[PDB]
């Protein structure tokens, strides 16, 4: 462990906290969470603390649903801002029934699931490496959004200046005396947009920093006129935003995915592994991709997928091995993007990944240069498929696929679905702006 | 022949005409033409005048190819406001090949070609009777149109008064003065939305009038400071507009789908086309609707069919049968919209029409019941598939039909598909707002 | 009149189609169409086909000429319809010349380099100048194009007859002067000065700062 019960009583007293925050998140991803006056701590500590756990179901809510709130020691912090009458700390929780059994459609308690299924296959750890990017817009007068970026800066150029804002710097700096731990960041393609990256760790651990980080995130830039958002893509006609994840397997503390008397010092199990990933893509995207407008960001031309394939060095492959061996031998899936909820991207791709380790599946033929030219036809006559091309394409490719299904669970499953096709049906019945501008003349 | 061209040439004199219109359909529904000088009007008749026959491709158009007019001296017409300098009259022309072959790709040469088969199978016409439904917006200082009505009117209200304005009047009034047939008119059930019905009419005659119509439409509203648009579904939450198509079989001039004692008086060769509407619907949607903005009209909530089935009593059927019988017994069909181009509809019907003719095709069983309470299961465990939701699902299933194929014309069908597609493509990488307003606070 | 301006101006709007003015041209001798020789390919005369070859010698150095303005330039850009290589075709997206199917007395060839910006009787003095050169010196025109101008490459076209049209107003004169047969085609008076017109309409445009230039680099540098 890392804190227990008296450290944390001494740490909340000491420090001054007076407000806890009891955070989870629900099935659209979105950061939910109940928060109680530190006097209510014990309460809190001692699992006591009830909730309406359909809050989990999101919009898709019917009927109220009494649950109980499970901190988890290890994942305390306090917040650096705050200290008005006291101070700010959170506690990540997982929901559990009221009769003390975990609550199945809890999307952290789902990861946990999938991932003692990796421990049958005995396997120590599920290592993540995301790299989120972002874009800054700024606000108007009366504090509203606006299309307008927070600067001109392109991919990796130093900018802006360390005079003023620079909301990227100010934001790393925060998580780093926060207890994060920031590899890198940099300026992204397109004007305002912005990417952090942390070094990897366990799923869990590190699908809790990918909401922490979000927050973080959202918070700052508020506090410099501005307004993050993890949109996949805003903006028509620029590059839209991604999450690609690094993943790696463990055994008894050493990667499983490197091998230096092998190919590319690629693992059998790496070879396997990618190609699970290959198979269930297509399957896969409607949870790694669930928003609507997703699917405009994975359109040829900026640098996001469109077919399924992995490799070395290519324009914009689904899956991609960095250079780095040993320890950092990993698997990339470039597919993810921000909006989707990081502990059901992790399972599902998890799930997928031992699926093919699992049986042994046989990883297709890495990639050469040009997968943009080769037209369909050519494409598939290579085994290449592409993408959904609508989150309703998507999804019909979900439901069918039986071991992604089982990713979810039975009721994250149904409710996942049940958002998802209610979400499309509006959007496919809106008539917008361009419409008209494309037939009210015309016809 | 309705004129001869001694009566052409004449009238053409007393009259005053200066200025003749020879007026041809592209691919796409619009309505083109090549005007010449009246001192041209020889060149024209004796089918010399030539032009770029490539404009038929629409704006899928690569090379320039050349190509004659073929005036029909039978839809001569002299439009009535045309003045000052002299009037204007029309022709509406048939494309041919330079080497005096028709024009493959020509859509009226499509129809007559359809008509044909009809013809071998010893029907002597095929009768439309057209039920076009259109929107009026008012113009802004700039001439530009706005997204406001001309008027609150509602379903067969006495919508604008005889003091002023009055569009659906003067159009009317102006219309029975070009030698039309106008059955009756009437609002509908939408502010600014109206309607005229045409008397019954064989294909090619009706469908030139549909197209002649919409330009007197046009014209006459600009004239009263009016924008007419035909676009399906201008606007959501409301009605969309509508091309009901009454259609009718001859046999020698004597209707082929009555039959005096009959059950319904439907004869066997009514059932029959009925029964290739049925099969056919799915695969003929794409091209009686054309445009992406068509399945927003293709929604539940309004008299828009959303699925086939036939019935004599229904909410929305696709195929409906009204009560006259007799010279008046005729088959409704519901789904073709004002944007479908006419002659290009009228094949693809006629096509799934005589198909199930021949074939003996067996109609199904017509509906009743609240189609609205069954589900897809009910409906789909029953004779009730559901029609194509995107304009993307409409092609792939017209592209599948091996029939409906035929019925296009290998030069029109290669085309068309082109241009829906990125029709379809332009749409899907587009970014609207109701995605910013959705999602770039929600993530 | 009608509340409007006309422009003839070859490309007014970036990335819309420019306006152009092509010239189907044909002589007669004896008051029949030179061009037409009823047995031979295409129905085209010797006559005809040498025609051809001479616009297809000059192209690149009338241009300037039948396409005096800056902005004409601008209009002989790829995928617009209008010609960018110096060809023939009686059927290809965007050729410089095209032969229409009309035949007999409707005998022509079209030239599709030409806007509406230039002067109709140095156009044609050009245009009938780069024809007659190639009847008197009887020139071979090389082969029509089947369908690959802009699906090549620059030195793929190269690799053949097929040579860009100057690229600006400034190159397009510097290839203009080259060419005795061309100059002589206007003369000492009408040359010299169009010469030195254009020279400083060029010059005047180039030392021009326009506000693209400040749109990328105002703020990048
Ligand atoms: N790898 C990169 O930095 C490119 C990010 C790009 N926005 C994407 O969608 O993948
Ligand atoms: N007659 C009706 O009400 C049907 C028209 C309806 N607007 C459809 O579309
Ligand atoms: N299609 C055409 O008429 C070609 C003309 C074109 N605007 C050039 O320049
Ligand atoms: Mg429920
Ligand atoms: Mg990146
Ligand atoms: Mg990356
Ligand atoms: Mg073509
Ligand atoms: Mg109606
Ligand atoms: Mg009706
Ligand atoms: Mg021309």
């Amino acid at each position: 462990a890392k804190y227990t019960r008296e450290d944390i009583e001494k740490l909340v007293k000491e420090e001054n906290v007076k407000y806890i925050r009891l955070q989870f998140t629900d099935i659209l991803g979105t950061i939910k969470n109940v928060e109680i006056p530190v006097s209510q701590l014990g309460k809190a500590l001692d699992n006591k603390v009830m909730f309406d756990g359909s809050s989990i179901e999101g919009f898709v809510r019917i009927e109220e649903s009494d649950m109980y709130l499970y901190p988890d020691l290890n994942t305390f912090v306090i917040f650096p801002w705050t200290a008005e009458k006291g101070k700010v700390a959170r506690f990540i929780c997982d929901i559990y029934n009221p009769d003390g059994t975990p609550f199945e459609g809890d999307p952290r308690n789902n990861l946990k699931r999938i991932l003692k299924e990796m421990e049958d296959l005995g396997f120590s750890d599920f290592n993540l490496g995301p790299e989120p990017e972002f874009f800054l817009f700024k606000l108007d007068e009366k504090g509203e959004p606006t299309l307008e970026l927070n600067d001109k800066g392109g991919y990796f150029d130093l900018a802006p200046t360390d005079l003023g804002e620079n909301c990227r710097r100010d934001i790393v700096l925060e998580l780093e005396e926060m207890g994060f731990e920031i590899e890198a960041s940099h300026h992204e393609v397109a004007p305002g947009q912005h990417e952090i990256d942390f070094k990897y760790a366990g799923a869990v651990r590190s699908c809790d920093d990918i909401q922490t980080f979000k927050l973080v995130v959202k918070t700052i830039a508020r506090k410099h006129g501005l307004h993050a958002t993890f949109m996949p893509k805003p903006l028509f006609g620029v590059n839209g935003s991604g999450m690609h994840c690094n993943l790696s397997l463990f055994k008894n503390g050493v990667n499983a995915f490197f091998d230096e008397n092998a190919d590319l010092q690629l693992s059998e199990t790496a070879k396997h592994f990618i190609a699970g990933i290959v198979k269930h893509a297509t399957s896969f995207t409607a949870v790694t991709n669930p928003t609507v407008n997703s699917y405009k960001r994975l359109v040829p031309g900026y640098e996001a997928p469109c077919y399924v394939a992995w490799s070395a060095q290519n324009r914009s492959p689904l899956i991609r091995i960095p250079a780095s061996r040993g320890i950092s031998t990993r698997v990339e899936v470039r597919s993810v993007d921000p909006a989707a909820n990081p502990y059901l991207a992790l399972s599902v791709l998890l799930a997928a990944g031992l699926d093919g380790i699992k049986n042994k599946l046989e990883a297709p033929a890495p990639i050469d240069r040009n997968i943009y030219v080769m037209s369909k036809e050519e494409r598939m006559e290579n085994g290449i498929v592409d993408l959904p091309a609508t989150l309703a394409e998507a999804l019909e490719e979900f439901k069918s696929n039986e071991v992604m299904v089982k990713a979810l669970g039975e009721h994250l499953f149904e409710h996942f679905i049940e958002a998802k096709e209610i979400e499309w049906d509006m959007f496919r019945t809106q008539v917008h702006p361009w419409e008209r501008e494309q037939y009210m003349s015309q016809y």
